[PDB]
């Protein structure tokens, strides 16, 4: 009854009034590629760092089952598809979402959405949490808070699914195209701190042909940050 | 993201852009009670009397999984919950649908909805096909045709699910109530013919405590028709 017109993402949609985690359900269940898992609220959702993620009613909490048949070298770019998809949807609603490498979207440096990719073998789950009309923790923001008014959750869902489906299909054909889109919507040219095994600071210059974040340390040294267990902090 | 507030029916909804049959998927898949299977269109929909049911885009095609903890005798009345739910929804949209015993809803004698109940194992599958904005076979009708304008399909879904959830919760406690609702919304006091072997005709007087159609033949003989494979015609 939704009348979705997408090619792969959204061929099927499983909606829950409530769920522990859409990502966990997507990973565990036998589901066909393109299947979207969405819930009014998650009781046990986590972030990329495996930290607690608030998923109250009013927000958009979903996961997409994907099985891309692309080189293993491009696989780390799936997170970007999610982030760019959100940015585009936000632009449609006249909200200036900007990407914080590698998985966050911020509005005025306030977190409005987070993306989490998980995948054992051939099955890849693209998780997305977007604050729409829900209350948010300090520092974060939402579409409602930004526009000063409620936003039809379903409209945001329809918009996002449409963008993700387009970005995904093109990605299967042109895996590099996403990098340009990320580049144009990513927070760059400012100082950041990299928190991994220890830490270092520098200018976030750009992302390379592998999606790695390029940081220029004050000594002139250039480091390439591969996304995994690493945290980025703006100074 | 749908924000359904129902208690059982609609706790989970599985949507398909295309499917062979919602009832079939609902019969063969392990699904928790109250799960709703819905699709933009069915490629192999079928009816109460095994006639191919046309399910083009624009219509409301769904199946609901139930496992009513009620006495055996009551199990057969599930079809009426569907019929009445449709009638209540139609009324909300300013349409007067009347029940053609035992599973169809008509508007000015034109078929607008069909209910099909199947029970694989101990779970019951309530199938409902409602013509909203889709093209319909000659002689049939739709909410669009009745109202003269497109009808927000999701709005009809939300309304029907709300009514069915309420009707089902009461049925679990007071399984006899549904009969009264059917009586008050069914086509009675008119001549009908029961097709098949032993075919006969008479006046459709009422339905009894088992939901059997009570027919008075001209001889004065009274026959009670079970709602199984029965094929009925208005004269
Ligand atoms: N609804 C929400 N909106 C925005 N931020 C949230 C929300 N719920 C939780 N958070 C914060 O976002 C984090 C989400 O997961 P995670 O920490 O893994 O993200 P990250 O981008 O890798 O790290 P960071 O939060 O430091 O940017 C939580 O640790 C929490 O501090
Ligand atoms: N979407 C639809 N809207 C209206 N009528 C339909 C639709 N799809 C199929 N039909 C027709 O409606 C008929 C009625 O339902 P069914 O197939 O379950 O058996 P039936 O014996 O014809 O029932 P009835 O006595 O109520 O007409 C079908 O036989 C078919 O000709």
């Amino acid at each position: 009854m939704l009348g979705l017109k997408t090619s792969i993402i959204g061929r099927r949609v499983i909606y829950f009034q409530e769920i522990t985690s859409t990502n966990e359900f997507a990973k565990t269940s036998y589901l066909e590629e393109g299947t979207v898992i969405v819930a009014d609220k998650q009781t046990m959702g986590h972030g990329r760092l495996n930290r607690k993620w608030e998923s109250p009613e009013g927000g958009l909490w979903l996961s997409i089952v994907l099985s891309p048949k692309v080189p293993q070298k491009d696989l780390p770019k799936i997170v970007f598809l999610g982030a760019v998809g959100v940015v585009e949807t936000l632009k449609e609603f006249s909200i200036d979402g900007r990407i914080k490498w590698p998985n966050d979207v911020l509005v005025n440096y306030k977190k409005i959405a987070g993306v989490l990719v998980e995948g054992k073998g051939d099955k890849i789950v693209l998780g997305i949490g977007l604050n729409v009309n829900n209350k948010v923790p300090n520092g974060a923001t939402s579409m409602k808070l930004e526009l000063g008014s409620e936003v039809p959750l379903l409209s945001v869902f329809r918009s996002l699914i449409t963008n993700l489906d387009r970005l995904y299909l093109n990605f299967l054909k042109n895996p590099m195209d996403i990098l340009n889109l990320v580049r144009d919507n990513m927070i760059l040219g400012v100082r950041v701190k990299i928190l991994g095994d220890g830490s270092f600071e520098g200018i976030a210059e750009d992302i390379d042909d592998f999606g790695r974040l390029i940081i220029r340390l004050d000594s002139g040294e250039v480091k390439k940050v591969i996304y995994g267990d690493v945290s980025l902090r703006f100074l």
